Parts: C-alpha cells; structure tokens; sequence
C-alpha cells in the first residue's frame, strides 16, 4: 500500500497504522504468546485477530512456531519486533500525556527493579541535550 | 473511536493514529504545510477523504483549523496536543529506516538543522540515564 512510498514514516504505517496491531504488539512485551491469550486480552473478533496476526507475520514483526513442548503454539517478536520499543513507550506516553481526564487512572510502564516509572521519551540531539521539532529538518 | 474508554493508555491513542495517513499529515504539519492544497499534492489522497481525516485530527485535537489571518483560506495548525506528536513520529520514521529498505535504498533523513547532521536513534532509558531494554520493564498497576 504504502510499500513503495520512498518515506520512512509512511511504509511502517502498512503494518502498525491501524487499531490493533500495537496493542498485539504491547501484549507480547507483556509476555502473551498464544493466539488464545491475544484474543481474551484484546476482546477482538477471532477472524479479525486472525488478520492482524497473519500481517504482523508476513512483515516480520512476529514468528509463530511450535512451543518447545510441543504443546500447543506461540507468536514471538522477531528483532525487527522487539525494536518497536521506543515507538510503543511513545505512543503509551502520548495517551497518558493527552487521553485522560485528571480523575482517571491508569497503568504505568516502570522499571522491573526500582518500580520507579519509566522517565519520558525525548529526542535529543547529538550533544545528549533536548531537541525540539522545530530545530530539525527533513533533508532530500 | 473504538479505544475511547479502554483502560489502557496505549490503546486511547490509536483511535487517532491508527490508520494509514493520521501521521502522514502530522509528518507534513511538522515540514511546514498547512493548508489543504498543500497536503492533497504532498499525499496523492483522494480529496474528499483527505478532507475527512483532517476533519478527524480536529476532533481529535491534533490540530485546529483557523481562517488564515490575511486572506480567503482555512489552515491547519497542530496545537500543543499535536506538537507532542514528535517523539512518536521520530520513533516511527527510525524503524521505518532500520527496517524497511533495501540496503540498495535511499530515503530522506531528520537532520538537526544546526549540524546537521541526522538526529540520533531515540533510546528508552532509565531514571539514570541508561539504555533500557522491554525486559528491564515492566507494567504496573502501581
Ligand atoms: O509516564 C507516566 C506519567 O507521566 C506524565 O507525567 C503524564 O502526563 C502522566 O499523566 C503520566 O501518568
């Protein structure tokens, strides 16, 4: 769709830019690997799950195999899966940042051993100091 | 809007970028288009669905549409909301970089425009300063 678009931004949006693929992908980090696990944690329709997990295969995001048991059969991130980090604490912090009401609370992404939350996300520049939007270009 | 009370801050957001263009036009806001000319040329949308979207990003609060202060035009400005949007589009475009082309491909670069000079690769860190992996983390109902 966006496959041949010479835009970075744009052909990633094939595979995330809709309104379950991140989520799926949030669910891995959690540790979720079964198709089962995805659909009672996601309340998604099993042929539309069924869709976006096929995707996130054929792009590579995910490699379902076999569990080492052979008991039943698991979706992993693959390396190019496990990258979407960054871009999944970016979005989380953006909802909290914007999407809720000061009455309402929510989970917080923290450190396994401080429990201390994850501090924000920021550009910076190749100095290490805060680099605004504004002090950056898009060059051809 | 079907993420519109999920419990979930990941999941609120994607009501608003979770299509194949929302980020397109905020990547164009960010290079300085703003009216709506200039986003049909630059997207090759369909005219009435760009229409829709932006409409949509409006909703959202992602930008406001204001009468240009000296003429006969409508422009789209981000607001704070919108402007907040720019870890997540460097985040985006990164991967897109790492992951998306041939090693035989070329693409344009986010530069500082001092230097520059393309901006470093984002790091999710610590409250040290440290890189931090996904498996150094974990979510909490604290
Ligand atoms: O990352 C967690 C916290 O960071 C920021 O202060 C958000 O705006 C806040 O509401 C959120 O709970």
């Amino acid at each position: 769709s966006h496959k041949q678009a010479s835009c970075p931004v744009a052909r990633p949006l094939d595979v995330i830019g809709d309104g379950w693929s991140m989520l799926i992908v949030r669910d891995a980090f959690e540790g979720l690997t079964r198709f089962g696990e995805f659909q009672k944690s996601l309340g998604l329709a099993k042929n539309i799950l069924a869709a976006r997990l096929r995707n996130l295969v054929e792009h590579g995001v995910m490699v379902a195999v076999p569990a080492e048991s052979g008991s039943h059969q698991e979706y992993r991130l693959t390396d190019k899966g496990r990258a979407l980090f960054p871009l999944l604490v970016a979005i989380r912090q953006w909802g909290e940042d914007y999407f809720f009401a000061p009455d309402e609370s929510h989970v917080r992404l923290v450190e396994r051993d401080s429990g201390q939350p994850v501090p924000r996300l920021q550009v910076r520049a190749g100095d290490g100091s805060p680099l605004a939007a504004e002090d950056t270009r898009v060059s051809r």
